[PDB]
């Protein structure tokens, strides 16, 4: 079955080079009991992440095949792509213990056949050459046919476990010069000390076990697509944890109780009455021990690595045995880790590693991981001691053992995306502490290599903490974006007090993003990572085919607008004129505590020949946008496209147009910029005005350069500017004096925004006002980048609509690009 | 200013370690290796004081506290577990320096006639004395420590003007000891480590490392200077440099007079001729006799006072060290507290908020004092300093790197409240530091820096989550506020195309304070899967309005977070109803976090209320089907086996299926159950049934049980017929038993008035209408929540009184009934 496709797999990928290479060391270097503990605790850890693994598993949505897809599915690619770097890497790295076990087991039949090789040492390296360049071939061509060898290749392992306890059984003759004695509780008493030790220590030995009893996740997940792979998977992972471990622990009892630690090939040693202190722990056979305190017996258990081959009966199976056993894990990690490898790099995490994306291959089959995997298994296949190559891998590991616990420990207690763990077996504080007792494990053995993975990992977190991914998240996941902001604004929500943080928001009301480009590009640099700007288009159709357009527009204008990268969120409505749309933005738009409070317009520079309605109905935006207490901001820009940004506070208005310049100032944009404030005040009273001015500007720690109180207002500016402002609005004005009553009131009564003959001597002394400050920010601040000045207003309906966007146009006359504000009453701070 | 910092900084550092341990240290480690330590312990300092000036930089130019500051420029996090393991940082710190004015005055008493007890037992009473002591004069001693401050200062120069002037003065009868006037040959020797008694390089840090530390209370005890911002850095940092140049100053000057094994003994003098002197004692006069095979009794390996022995008239120098230990135990035992009791006030941690509250002349945490007091003087009950200081060491170093990673955090994830500010600081060499400290940490008393990490890494899982989702504590929103802002364009960044459809509904309820029971059962299944927007239209003056509009939306905000819903109440001001729904239906949300279904109540009692709401009640309907949005209504009885009853009747996109889906998809409805009833004429069951079989599949509502009713499209009976023309008597305009005339005058007098001919032309909607309602009610009289496919009709074609009345019929006197209707978009979407 599918089920027990996904265990003969893992059987696969468990039973590796320390099913028969190395647990003879083991069983002899510590003992029967301290053997036992460690395959104890080893499958406690082993069963932590496969816990862990079942977890996430178990989520509710199901697909893809690989590994890395499902690690970043389920979580996000914070804990995701460090996870997929350190266990490819591993898996990458398993190869060369697979495939150098292999081939000292090759060296160990070749010693009997061939009686010296020219190079013992770098014969391993050698044969390890042909090893991977045939596997590589294999891992390449032959999917199918591997696949379906899968159960034959395994068939392989378990009938060399029955031949072997066949063998360990039964007493013979044919291995008496070895140690081969059966089932003694002799032999077990005097194995069971753990006084065994040599050069090595309990954890040393636990870290060099550590490979037989990992690899489960690559069992499980490396398939990802099968039949019924959501759930039905990890309960097979938990029992080929559990089959497997049983093996273990009943392979390793019967090897401590068969033979004995210390074997010599020599026909003498019979003693017929040695009771006389026993030098053989068997002191009832002796026959293979002498004086090998001194001169070491060369056949011993823990002398001869591969005692188990010869010992067992019909030595030569065994040996193909692990053969198959070796090369089948070896092949395993070779093309698991590849195409974790090549996911992670489909992944834009790592833009350093984006080049190793390939697919050479016609049926995706990546050429450029298997290269790279090549060449870092051949450079570790460089070591010859399996003993001193084993650390590492215990190391990286259980690296990724502890990093995959610790992650779904995280997914559990921050509860960000549909994170349902099906699987009522898992427990958060079970995986935590999973996941501490690998790192404790980490630190006790190798110390410095595990201090290298510890910086290793942080080095990765700052990395991803600083450039976020965007691939899995984008595409078919993007739920857990969207829950991720949900919850942000619900914490925001939680916030109650504003009276602190004024904290600008500009609904800026440009007739399209595309348009008036620098108008963005400046409204954001002042709002940018200190406040969201949202920009409004009040859409102007039919209301049948609205919404379609509707949603074409906010698409096209949203890819435009994050190609040019802004903090914007394109938000259309439609309504019956500007006004309309205007009010629903206004009132509605916003969410919680992010809701615009200021309403950033372009100047209409083309008011002249358009249509004065909407001149009026402008004018009308600006009162609408007043009376809901709005900071109105205005912009005139030339559109046709480095000293100082000057300052022209006159009214208090609020803190906002003396907040403008300084948002400016740390965007490193206008950095090499010095604010020059002007301020009106009194010709007898500078000195006082400087110092009373020079109190809130250092409150509001702006840094001014001076503030230069000047007298000028109040003053007639010249007889030809006087002129210009008559031949402004001369194309309006009214003349109710010079034409007949009745005339004029027709005139007025058809049409209401002609600017009143009243009007003029009412208001005359501000219109000679506005053109004394026009002409002095001609004189002072023409060499400035973004002149500020407070915005002059009126009340409502006090002053024709005419008039007011002449006063506008007269302020804002021939001047670098200015910024018009009045905010609401409030402080700022 | 230079007075406020550099002052407390000298009085701090200099605590007791450079008066007795460090002539230790280089007898332990030659006069290049304590000067290594010296060095390296500096880096240490100076990384810690640049992270702290940058800190100081960022923000705002003033705070309440150190606490406060470090919570202000990055959060809740990391500033209290900076504060919590610095303030018990500096209540062991209070233990070690009163154990080394223990040590000197137990010293003193074995020059003294007579003993007490032996040793350890000594330094136990001697220093609980001290402490109480302390406690006597520490709980009320802010007025003096100013005047106090310099005076004990100018009593530290003045022992260390002492021993400098000692160093040069030889005299014959301090000889045998390690006394010398500056011998080269000395220095020559003492240059070479020699490391006895199992004593390495990194122990000897480990216990040297708290002698440089101490330089963060140069902000933690106070500001209240005239440039708070300017002043902490350029003293404190100052400070190390002349703390590095003194303790060179001394460490090299060591050397210079003092003999690694020396005995008071006169009588042990060689005879001057040519003797092997492997040592360079008897290149002067003393033989000795190779001390090293028994142990002497002094030079600087057993005398540990040899400082106070050089300096000519050694009182002051012993005074010099009684003013040190004083003045560093005040110092420590003034900060800790303070910032205990800071911790308990920002109520990061709840389980710690009963020792918050102080009192007396000025309000101070007594009860952090007293608990303090307690566990130093139960530290004090280990005598040896050279025990004790390992791990007050580990916990200094814990905080530093604590200090300087925060900092690397906020400098790297772009904080929104970070702003360096500063003209020399580097976040990599932040990093450098702190990583340098972690493995310094993990060097010495490795199990001990094991359960430092596990405490670290057991309050960071703590402060993470559990705290943040409840309440975060810190009162600086920006933090938390320009975070959301980020993640929002992370929403809208996303292409989502068409494959995001989600349940994101707006209850458009004016009071969410009335009528609990629909916001709890649209959020039971809105709780983790969109967004919940209680709406709330106002109509009143514009002149007051935005007074009273910000009040209730602060009151009505502060209910919702005081129950559990997680909604935004996110309110408008509109001339009516109708109004009001536009503006909200058309701009609120922002990116693609955009309502899509109106959720709206049942208008109940509507039977008194005037026409005219029916009407923007039943446009309001038709205004978000046009609007392209999604129509849920609840008839929850306010008053307010196990099945959920879906009656899958029309096509409406999946909404009619997904909503209970998402109902047991929750811990409330674990046990659902859901019943699928579907409509179908008389024709093969198997059809109707594998079809709606896989449908479900699709959405994996995991049915109970799928059913066929064939008994809709029938006649009703006659009673309830005529019950419902009985309702709809009030209303209805009989223009065909009245005269034309007034019928005519009275259609156009109202719009809303039902003509005869509007009942004959939907007699058998009505039908359907009714006879659901009899069929639902024989098959589902118990039911959790029926969930209802909802009845659509014409706009204006049918009077709204006649679709309310349909509305009301469907569901006369039912259980939880909600009937959905969406945009047939959320095909297989979920
Ligand atoms: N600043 S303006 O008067 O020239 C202006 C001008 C426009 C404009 O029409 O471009 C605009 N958008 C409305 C709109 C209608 C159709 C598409 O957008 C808003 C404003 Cl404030
Ligand atoms: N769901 S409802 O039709 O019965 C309804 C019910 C209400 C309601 O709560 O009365 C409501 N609030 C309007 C309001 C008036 C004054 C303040 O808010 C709006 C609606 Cl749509």
């Amino acid at each position: 079955g599918w089920i027990k496709g996904v265990l003969v797999r893992c059987m696969l990928n468990i039973w590796g080079v320390m099913l028969f290479i190395r647990l003879s060391w083991i069983v002899g270097q510590a003992g029967i009991g301290l053997s036992v503990l460690v395959i104890m605790m080893a499958t406690v850890v082993t069963t932590i992440t496969g816990l862990s693994t079942s977890a996430i598993a178990t989520n509710g949505f199901v697909r893809g095949g690989g590994a890395y897809y499902l690690i970043s599915r389920s979580l996000g690619p914070e804990f995701g792509g460090a996870i997929g770097l350190i266990f490819a890497f591993a898996n990458a790295v398993a190869v060369a213990m697979y495939v150098v076990g292999f081939a000292e087991t090759v060296v160990e039949l070749l010693k009997e056949h061939s009686i010296l090789m020219i190079d013992e040492i770098n014969d391993i390296r050698i044969i390890g050459a042909i090893t991977v360049v045939i596997l590589l071939g294999i891992s390449v061509a032959g999917m199918e046919w591997e696949a379906k060898a899968q159960i034959v290749l395994l068939v392989i392992l378990l009938l060399a476990i029955g031949d072997f306890v066949i063998g360990t059984f039964i007493p013979l003759e044919s291995k008496k010069p070895k140690g081969f004695f059966g089932y003694k509780s002799e032999i077990f008493n005097e194995n069971f000390g753990p006084d065994f030790r040599e050069e090595e220590t309990f954890f040393s030995v636990f870290a060099i076990f550590f490979p037989a009893a990992t690899g489960i996740l690559a069992g499980a997940n490396i398939s990802g697509d099968l039949a019924d792979p959501q759930s039905a998977i990890p309960k097979g992972t938990l029992l080929a944890i559990l089959i497997t471990t049983l093996v273990y622990v009943g392979i390793a009892v019967s090897v401590g109780s068969c033979v004995v630690r210390d074997a010599t090939g020599n026909v003498n040693d019979t003693i017929v009455t040695e009771l006389t202190n026993c030098t053989s722990a068997a002191c009832k056979l002796n026959f293979d021990f002498s004086s090998c305190e001194s001169s070491p017996c060369s056949y011993g258990l823990m002398n001869n690595f591969q005692v188990m081959s010869m010992v067992s009966g019909f030595t030569p199976l065994i040996s193909a045995g692990i053969f198959s056993a070796t090369l089948s894990s070896a092949l395993a990690s070779l093309v698991s880790a590849p195409k974790i490898f090549q996911a992670l790099c489909k992944d834009n995490i790592y833009p350093a590693f984006q080049m190793f994306a390939k697919g050479y291959g016609k049926n995706n089959e990546p050429l450029r991981g298997y290269i790279l995997t090549f060449l870092i298994a051949l450079g570790f296949i460089l070591i010859a001691e399996l003993n001193v190559i084993a650390p590492i891998i215990s190391n990286f590991f259980l690296a990724s053992y502890a990093l995959i616990n610790f992650s779904v420990f995280h997914a559990s207690l921050a509860k960000s995306p549909g994170w349902r763990p099906a699987f009522k077996y898992y427990n958060m504080w079970i995986s935590l502490l999973g996941a501490i007792l690998c790192c404790i494990v980490m630190f006790v053995i190798n110390w410095w290599a595990a201090l290298l993975t510890y910086v290793i990992v942080l080095g990765l977190y700052i990395y991803v903490t600083y450039k976020k991914p965007d691939v899995n998240w984008g595409s078919s996941t993007q739920a857990l974006t969207y829950l991720n902001a949900l919850q942000h604004s619900i914490r925001l929500s939680g916030v109650e007090d504003h009276v602190k943080n004024f904290r600008p928001q500009c609904l800026v009301m440009t007739g399209a993003p595309n348009s008036r480009p620098a108008l963005l590009h400046l409204v954001h640099d002042f709002t940018k990572n200190v406040g969201l700007m949202i920009c409004g288009h009040v859409h102007m159709g039919p209301r049948r085919q609205a919404m379609k357009e509707m949603s074409i527009d906010q698409a096209k204008y949203q890819r435009w607008l994050i190609k040019n990268k802004m903090k914007a969120f394109y938000a259309p409505v439609h309504a019956d004129d500007l006004r309309e749309g205007a009010q629903y933005l206004m009132q509605a738009a916003g969410l919680g505590r992010m809701k615009p409070n200021t309403l950033v317009l372009g100047f209409k520079k083309d008011w002249l020949q358009a249509d004065m309605r909407d001149v009026d109905m402008y004018i009308n935006l600006f009162h609408d946008a007043f009376d809901i207490q709005y900071g109105v901001v205005v912009i005139r820009l030339k559109e046709g496209l480095k000293n100082t940004i000057d300052v022209w506070w006159l009214f208090d208005d609020g803190g906002l147009t003396l907040l403008i310049p300084y948002l400016l100032t740390t965007k490193k944009k206008w950095k090499d910029c010095k604010i020059r404030v002007f301020i009106g005040g009194k010709i007898n009273r500078i000195d006082h005005d400087r110092r009373a001015m020079a109190t809130l500007l250092s409150k509001f720690r702006i840094d001014f350069s001076d503030i230069m109180v000047l007298g000028d207002i109040n003053t007639k500016p010249k007889k030809e500017n006087i002129i210009a402002f008559e031949e402004i609005i001369e194309p309006y004005r009214l003349h109710e004096d010079d034409k007949e009553q009745d005339i004029a009131d027709k005139m007025k009564e058809d049409e209401p925004w002609r600017i009143t003959d009243n009007e003029l001597e009412l208001y005359k002394t501000k219109t000679y006002r506005q053109i004394r400050l026009n002409e002095l920010l001609k004189e002072h601040s023409s060499t400035a980048n973004i002149i500020v000045m407070s915005l002059p207003v009126a009340r409502k309906g006090a002053v024709s609509s005419a008039l007011y966007m002449a006063w506008l146009e007269a302020l804002s006359k021939d001047l670098p690009p200015i910024l018009l504000v009045r905010g609401n009453h409030q402080s700022v701070l």
